[PDB]
């Protein structure tokens, strides 16, 4: 049938419940369920019978019930018993559950109030392989000391993770099962790191110890260094029996040495994690450097000794001895000026592609000796100085940095990139490009660039295929600029509007039509009203244009003809984005003179009161038509005569409050409709009339003012018949009359 | 109580942009004025105002707002007191046959009327004002405006006739000579003969602009003279022109201006020459010699296409004008500026205001700055320094009409602006040999340094200095220490920096002012700082905090910016809009400065707000709660404060209201509840013993119920006349249909 509340369907069978105001846990859901999501509910109440009649649940995620305490009695869940991954976070909790089934597998605690981690609440679980336990107790939160008995983890015999971290230890728990592989154990307020911490585990591929004796300095939370800021003092012996491990954080430790005699016995490291500790006097000189042969991702951010600001990076010869590196992270190490010598250390390395210089206030770079790398791809220098919910930290990601890729993927494949952003480059000097390698994606984004580009300035990097210019401030006077890229596919113009909006300069872009490859082009939010001499965009390559934040309401303004073909000349042109450009109304002739070419035409977020549905009939390719956020009063009776192509038809925040007959199924195409918050009160018989399929596959109705009298009953059956037309959310599809029926779900009566 | 307009006295009717469909019947029939703009009417008869006689002044403008204006003849002519009519953007096809004899003021701009005739006009003889502008221009279909010969001779009151952006081709000939202004802007007139302006005698200004436009890069549809010839204006033209105070002859493609033109015009204050070819002129300038009682003169945008000369020249002629005060060079476009290019304008006496917007000019020698009398304001924005219709018909067409620097930092002495510059970082000899510089601007100059205390030394005075739009590093104590006077500092836009949180942000200098009296933070992304986290100063008056991140700063488990604002111990006006609060701890509300006056923490997500913690604030006078999700307020509010008089609801949850509120407070002026949940309000929401002193309730946006129990409220309403309900219109019925989109001010 049509499960409600939940949206269930099968893979290889779940129910995402969540989000949807449930007050307990709805009783109609599925029975073949077997991993159900009720997050972000407003369940109070959890009993050994809100779960009855579902014994084939595998998982269940009551994450964050109730948002905006849960209770939950013993063996509430005892009797489901195929139960494996159970999440519990954000709950209030105040103690680990009793009664949790023998059978679990994952169980998360996460951001909860448990500071007595217990055997009558764990010892029993056999099978568990992960336990998180993160982030009870943490900053200036009120909790208690956490208190870990003893032995409670000795009997979890398949335990493979382990996280315990932004929780009060002082101390590593004795008698880990030595099953584990993971350990997580940040800001726990440890010292000290003896030689009988981790003797046992002898399969631990991953051991976090950062943020205890944190560097306190700059801290963006509140933070309780160790006495004196002393380093944590990790016993010479302590990591003698880890051969396996493959990750080591140890980021803000305080660490000032490193002892090498620690990594002797893991030749497998694979990544070193040691930001914000102290280690300026390390990467000059570290012996450790010497023990790291498998090492791929070396991380020495923010290691900045506070208040210098030296000329050179130092960096130990030792550096020359990591033979599998793959990524060097350098941030907030600070320091003027960066040569080639102060890197012959790294030139022989075979697989460092990743080099990360951010922030570190860098004014020179002597950009020659890039050149002499054996397989650099990334070079980020974002943020130098170049010249011509209910708590704030995601309890699932990094701590101490972002983890997402450094340049944008769709431009790193192109070839080796270059991140040049976020600098001071405000003008392109004719040299400030020379002795780079062959560059394919750059990245000059937010350097308050104010300049005249006129074919020359990238004449040393000419393979650029991803342009990346957002943010600056560019004078398009000269119709030559950027023609001497002529690989060009990917052109981001995006926020270079300062010019743009005074009438009085120059905007010149007919350099457009220069390029036989460009693809893609990015326009937006540029507060485009005015153009000089020639009016018209024209390529023969362009596939994709985004004109998003622009004013095409001027533009194309009753009094002026000249822009009436701005579109036209890009003759091979798919995409169209025209969002954000405040038309009240587009002239019909300006409709019109759109590529006939185009699958995909977003208008949304305008102030349309009126469309001109007939002109479809002109754009015989044309897929998708998103209308989305207008002012629109009605559809066209007659959509079937204007396109036989149109497949998503996107309406939702217009002003529609009546469905035409023989709207629905007359129309072959469509696969996808949204009418979500619009103004229909119901959907009349006549509009169901049938065809073929109808092909409807997807129709949102979520947001409407339904009168759920018997008047609806029509529609009601309607959807009983026609299964295969997805209706999502249809706790959200409400009734707005009469108040008996005022905010229930309209498949509810 | 006036319905549907809001009426007032000195008797006016606002009745502007309220969806009406008619002329309301209803309006009170001692009315003067009456607005009627933007409403959806689409009928005028002699019916329409029949018993509001007395009116002097009607406003019919964009009637029907979003086909056009019907109009009967005769329909205002029983109107015998009627002086102003304004009729601009209906789509008038014509002059309205039949207009009462008593009009002084008539405006018909932005229509489609292309015929001025006798027939419309002629009789209307005690016309002082005549605006026709805006019926066809650009590429508009419309026709060659036909101008009846004789038309406006009869007209002999007439003190301003408009007929700019018509296609007019010639000055229309028997133009009264009681014109004291006449605007013939973009007519298509190429020449100016001997005859057209002969007897004008009582002219003040004329407005030639527009005619052989100059239309390289115009912003509107352009059409030039034949090989974009110059406007050919005889050189007898202006002969008797003697009273003439503003010519306007921008966009007139002038190289050359002949010097006798003036020879009569011994009042010339103002000459407009925008958007010409004068560059030659510029720096030959026969003309100038003639213009010595000129106080302004604008000659933006006269660049060469292409040409960026090294130097501006400015001819030694410009010394002849002896009354200038300001002059105008945008849009010349050259590298730099020497002493000696600009020695013909050291002497004049009055020269307040020097102009040179938009050069992109690489060097300046500031020091020429000093030689001069007495500038006011040097404005360089723009350069280069290194260490329905688009256009307001009723505004300036070819420049922006608002002040070069804000009043509010001018007023404090002499005013340099390099806004929008590239000095990304200010060198230590940046200011060296200025001017005692007293305001300060530079903002958008993308300047990432550490200031220390030393950069601003050289002009130590400055008083209000704007640094928004820049990406400061703020990484010492000492910054802008150097200003002991600073009374204004605009940090706004500088969230570059803020935004890392592996970056030290130092917020310490803004102890070390003695007269610090506003300080503006607003959209710096501020969620944290080193080592000291509080502001503290002494003297701050005004704090702007909005669009930063107290969400972050105040969340519960970190206690470390618990009193961020407790040592501003002078503080009367505090803004903590755009936040993204959800909810404020109790201590960090009571740490909020006892002395304030006004609190705003609008446009936040607050679900609760703590009612009893006004205790702590006596003074407290405006507090402004708009755009949150409050649910309730509390029941005895009196308990909590005795000095608010306006508190701002709008936009939030509230779907009940607490006995006897309305009247709770009784220091409360100014309550508004708009735009919430309430369905109606109770007949124990108006018990009070008490007199209420509120005069302005806002209750526009909620959904009332219009069954017979919302009697109780129309009748305290009816009581209570002195309390101010604006936009009744808008106070509308949800219920029961039948009901719908009434004002409950309706029916039973
Ligand atoms: C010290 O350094 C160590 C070693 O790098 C670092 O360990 C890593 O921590 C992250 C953060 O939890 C782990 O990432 C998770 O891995 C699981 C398992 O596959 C993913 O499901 C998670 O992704 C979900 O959540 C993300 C964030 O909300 C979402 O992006 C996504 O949608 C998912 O729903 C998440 O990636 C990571 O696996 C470990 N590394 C290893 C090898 O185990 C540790 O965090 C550092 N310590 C601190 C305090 O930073
Ligand atoms: C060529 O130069 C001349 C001389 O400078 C210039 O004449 C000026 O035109 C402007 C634009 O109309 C006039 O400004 C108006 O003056 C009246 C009367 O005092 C005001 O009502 C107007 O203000 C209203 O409208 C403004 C804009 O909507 C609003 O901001 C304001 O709040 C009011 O509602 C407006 O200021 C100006 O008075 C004349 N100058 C003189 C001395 O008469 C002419 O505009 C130039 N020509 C072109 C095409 O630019
Ligand atoms: C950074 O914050 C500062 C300080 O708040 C801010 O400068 C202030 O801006 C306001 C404008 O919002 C100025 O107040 C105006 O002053 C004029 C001039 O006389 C008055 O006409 C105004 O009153 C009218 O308009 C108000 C709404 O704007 C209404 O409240 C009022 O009832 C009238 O209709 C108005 O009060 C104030 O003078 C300045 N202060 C200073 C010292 O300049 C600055 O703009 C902010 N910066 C940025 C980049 O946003
Ligand atoms: C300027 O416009 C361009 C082109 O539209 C923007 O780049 C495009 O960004 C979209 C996301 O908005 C990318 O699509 C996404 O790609 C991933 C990766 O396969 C996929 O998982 C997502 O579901 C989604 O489809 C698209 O690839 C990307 N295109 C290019 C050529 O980069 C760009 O972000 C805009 N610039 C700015 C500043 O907004
Ligand atoms: C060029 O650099 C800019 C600025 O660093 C990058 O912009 C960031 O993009 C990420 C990825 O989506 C956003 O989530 C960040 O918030 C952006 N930061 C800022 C300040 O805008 C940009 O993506 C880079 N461009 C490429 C092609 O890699
Ligand atoms: C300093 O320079 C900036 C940029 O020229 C001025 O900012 C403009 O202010 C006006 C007038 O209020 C606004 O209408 C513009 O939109 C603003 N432009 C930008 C780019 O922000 C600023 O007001 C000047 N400051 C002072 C004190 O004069
Ligand atoms: C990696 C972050 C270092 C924080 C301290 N610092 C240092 C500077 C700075 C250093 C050198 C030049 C200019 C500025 N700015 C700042 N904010
Ligand atoms: C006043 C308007 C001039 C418009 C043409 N122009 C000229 C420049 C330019 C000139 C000289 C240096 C840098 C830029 N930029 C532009 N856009
Ligand atoms: C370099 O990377 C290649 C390809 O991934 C890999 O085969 C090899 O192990 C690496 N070389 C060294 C010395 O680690
Ligand atoms: C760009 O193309 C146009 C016409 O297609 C041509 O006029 C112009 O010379 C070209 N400019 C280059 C290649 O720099
Ligand atoms: C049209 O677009 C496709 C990529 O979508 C491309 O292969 C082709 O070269 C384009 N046409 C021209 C003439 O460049
Ligand atoms: C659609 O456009 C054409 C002009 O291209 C026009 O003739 C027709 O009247 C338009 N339809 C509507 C509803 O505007
Ligand atoms: C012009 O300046 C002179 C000399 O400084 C002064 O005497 C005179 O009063 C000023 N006149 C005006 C109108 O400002
Ligand atoms: C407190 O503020 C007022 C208002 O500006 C001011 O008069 C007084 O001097 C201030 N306190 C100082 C400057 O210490
Ligand atoms: C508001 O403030 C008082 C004093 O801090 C507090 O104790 C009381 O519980 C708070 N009110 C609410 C509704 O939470």
């Amino acid at each position: 049938s049509r499960s409600y509340p939940c949206d269930e369907k099968k893979q290889n069978v779940i129910a995402e419940c969540s989000n949807r105001r449930l007050q307990e846990v709805p009783q109609t859901v599925g029975k073949y369920v077997t991993e159900l999501d009720l997050s972000d509910n407003f369940i109070t109440h959890i009993t050994n019978e809100s779960f009855q009649g579902l014994q084939n649940l595998t998982k269940i995620n009551l994450n964050h019930n109730p948002n905006v305490g849960l209770n939950i009695t013993d063996g509430a869940f005892l009797n489901l018993k195929n139960l494996r991954e159970l999440l519990l976070e954000d709950n209030q909790l105040p103690q680990i559950p009793s009664g949790l089934p023998e059978s679990l597998t994952e169980l998360s605690l996460i951001q909860n109030n448990i500071y007595n981690i217990t055997k009558e609440g764990i010892s029993r679980l056999i099978n568990l392989k992960n336990l998180y336990l993160a982030w009870n107790c943490y900053f200036n939160k009120v909790c208690e000391k956490t208190n870990i008995e003893d032995g409670v983890f000795e009997t979890l015999t398949n335990l493979e993770l382990l996280s315990l971290s932004f929780n009060s230890l002082s101390h590593v728990p004795p008698k880990l099962p030595s099953s584990l592989r993971k350990l997580f154990l940040s800001n726990t307020q440890i010292k000290y790191i003896s030689e009988e911490d981790f003797k046992g585990l002898i399969n631990l591929t991953l051991l976090d110890l950062s943020g205890n004796c944190p560097r306190c300095f700059n801290a963006p939370f509140p933070c309780v260094p160790c006495d004196g800021g002393a380093s944590i003092n990790i016993d010479r012996f302590a990591f003698q029996n880890l051969t396996q491990l493959r990750y080591l954080n140890l980021s803000s430790t305080s660490l000032r040495k490193i002892n090498a005699a620690w990594f002797k016995n893991m030749p497998h490291l694979k990544v070193l994690d040691l930001e914000f500790n102290y280690l300026v006097g390390e990467i000059a000189s570290g012996a450790f450097l010497t023990m790291l042969p498998r090492l791929e991702i070396l991380d020495l951010s923010f290691n900045y000794i506070k208040g210098s600001y030296p000329q050179h990076i130092n960096i130990s010869r030792n550096f020359s001895k990591l033979l599998s590196l793959r990524a060097l992270h350098l941030r907030g190490y600070v320091f003027q000026e960066l040569r080639e010598d102060d890197f012959q250390p790294l030139m022989q390395l075979p697989n460092l592609s990743t080099i990360n210089l951010g922030i570190n206030f860098i004014k020179q770079i002597d950009f020659k000796l890039f050149q002499n790398f054996s397989n650099l791809e990334i070079i980020y220098l974002s943020e130098n100085r170049i010249s011509p919910t209910d708590f704030e930290f995601d309890p699932h990601s990094n701590f101490y940095h972002f983890t997402r890729p450094l340049i944008k993927p769709q431009c790193a494949a192109y070839g080796k990139a270059l991140d040049l952003s976020l600098n001071s480059i405000f003008f392109i000097g004719p040299n400030q490009f020379e002795n780079l390698p062959d560059i394919a994606c750059l990245n000059l984004s937010a350097n308050s660039n104010a300049q005249v580009l006129s074919g020359t300035e990238f004449s040393a990097i000419p393979h650029v295929k991803y342009l990346d210019l957002t943010n600056n401030r560019l004078d398009f006077d000269n119709a030559s600029a950027l023609t001497e890229l002529s690989d060009l596919e990917v052109l981001d113009l995006s926020y270079n509007s300062h010019y743009f909006r005074i009438a009085g300069v120059t905007h010149h872009l007919e350099f457009i039509q220069n390029f036989t490859n460009l693809k893609v082009l990015n326009l937006s939010h540029n507060n485009i009203y005015t153009l000089t001499d020639k009016y018209n965009l024209e390529s023969k390559s362009l596939v994709e244009l985004v004109f998003s934040g622009n004013r095409l309401d001027i533009l194309w303004n009753d009094d002026d003809n000249r822009y009436i073909s701005i579109f036209k000349g890009l003759k091979n042109l798919t995409r169209l984005d025209l969002s954000l450009n405040r038309l009240k109304h587009i002239p019909n002739e300006a409709f019109l003179n759109l590529p006939a070419s185009l699958t995909e035409l977003h208008i949304n977020d305008n102030m349309l009161k009126f469309f001109n549905w007939t002109l479809l009939q002109q754009f015989p390719r044309l897929e998708l038509l998103d209308l989305r956020g207008n002012k629109l009063l009605f559809l066209t009776d007659s959509l079937s005569d204007f396109t036989s192509s149109l497949r998503t038809l996107l309406l939702s925040h217009n002003r529609i409050s009546h469905l035409p007959s023989g709207f629905l199924s007359e129309v072959s195409s469509l696969k996808h409709l949204d009418l979500s918050s619009n103004l229909l009160k119901t959907i009349n018989k006549s509009a169901l009339e049938t065809k073929t399929t109808t092909k409807l596959s997807m129709l949102e109705l979520h947001g409407n003012p339904f009168e759920c009298t018997c008047d609806i009953g029509d529609f009601r059956r309607w959807m009983d018949e026609h299964l295969n037309v997805k209706i999502p959310r249809l706790v959200d599809v409400i009734c707005a009359s009469p108040g008996d029926q005022r905010g229930k779900s309209i498949v509810s009566l």
